[PDB]
């Protein structure tokens, strides 16, 4: 890399070590200078080589509008239940429907982007400290050779030793089972969720490989 | 975190990090200027105390133990299957080269016995190694700051430089924070009375499972 793209990684690395978790910000400006399109071209071809995969790419699936209220009245054990709890005590608004996912690097920003809550209920992540890099390390485990999610658990590692260390066990313990449980796991990439709001959430972790 | 990390602290820790980010791994000097700016006495005291919760522990830092002069040539002399062997062995190969406070004691006693928790928890030479090695540290150095600092900065660089390698480095990190909270304390350990030990059984008695 230039010296000039190296200190644009840098410069945004340390803007994340020094601001709270969830700057997505801070986060898209790291991911456009360190996951260059050469890196983006591989991602795209890795999660190619299945048909899920694939498919996903040709056909674009996107969640649409979501309504919170309708999903919360469903039996307490689907996912779609879960997903709208999560979002309820977290304070997250769901994702603005979005149109311009044309390009293969539109849609995977866009796909990972949307369903980055799912992936939370899903994997059974919490969204605490640890529970953000447990989910972080799954990432880097299917996003292969993917490079900001890797950076992303540099950057937690570091504020955790300098302003939290008390933090540091719970934190390697959700970064080493994030990465043995995304190894472990099929690939969430490409799964339609808005299909399967009413499928109860153990058994789709089931039949995801996902043991929480 | 009670303590506080001051604002000037923050400045020399970051420039620190950067600079190591910028290096190549196995720079013992800017790893010691890291742990200088973030290992502060605060963390120190508290490593210190909490190494002295064990029996072990608590007289190495009374009787302060040293490796002393140690001749690898004579201990490449041992059975294969020895500590002393082994270590030797390890030193040859890689063409590597071998304190009344408690403060200097604990950074003296780690430094000269790092070569050594290598051959112990079997980790290699390579990249993925030596994370491998520093996870095992953060286990056992808990409430540490520096070891978890250079995890971050290893998986930085991987991101950055060597993205390839990031399925073996995160697999070293993993079985090595692993072994660590499973391995018995390392810390205070008088090498130089072991060197005829079976490393095998060294292990054993220490819960190192590789
Ligand atoms: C494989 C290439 C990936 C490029 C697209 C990445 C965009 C994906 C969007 C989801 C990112 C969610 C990560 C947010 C983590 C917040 C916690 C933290 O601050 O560490
Ligand atoms: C608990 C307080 C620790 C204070 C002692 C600090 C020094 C410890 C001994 C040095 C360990 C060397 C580890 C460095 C590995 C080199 C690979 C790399 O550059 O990342
Ligand atoms: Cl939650
Ligand atoms: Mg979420
Ligand atoms: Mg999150």
């Amino acid at each position: 890399i230039t010296q000039s793209q190296e200190t644009a990684i840098l410069e945004s690395f340390l803007e994340l070590v020094k601001s709270p978790y969830g700057n997505f910000a801070s986060i898209g400006k790291l991911s456009h200078v360190l996951n260059d399109p050469d890196t983006l071209q591989k991602v795209v071809a890795v999660l190619s080589l299945t048909p899920q995969g694939k498919q996903a790419f040709e056909d674009r699936p996107m969640l649409g509008k979501i309504d919170l209220e309708q999903l919360h009245q469903l039996p307490n054990y689907t996912l779609g239940y879960m997903y709208a709890d999560h979002m309820i005590r977290n304070q997250l608004t769901p994702p603005p429907v979005n149109e311009n996912v044309n390009h293969p690097f539109m849609f995977l920003a866009a796909h990972l982007g949307e369903t980055h809550d799912i992936w939370h209920v899903v994997t059974g992540c919490d969204t605490d400290k640890p529970g953000e890099v447990k989910l972080e390390a799954f990432y880097t485990a299917q996003l292969i050779p993917d490079r900001l999610f890797l950076a992303l658990l540099a950057k937690n590692l570091l504020k955790t030793a300098m302003y939290e260390v008390e933090l540091c066990e719970q934190i390697l313990d959700g970064l080493t089972q994030g990465w043995m449980m995304g190894k472990r796991a099929k690939p969430l990439f490409g799964i339609e969720w808005n299909k399967l709001w009413e499928t109860p959430l153990e058994e789709l972790q089931t039949s995801l490989n996902i043991v929480p």
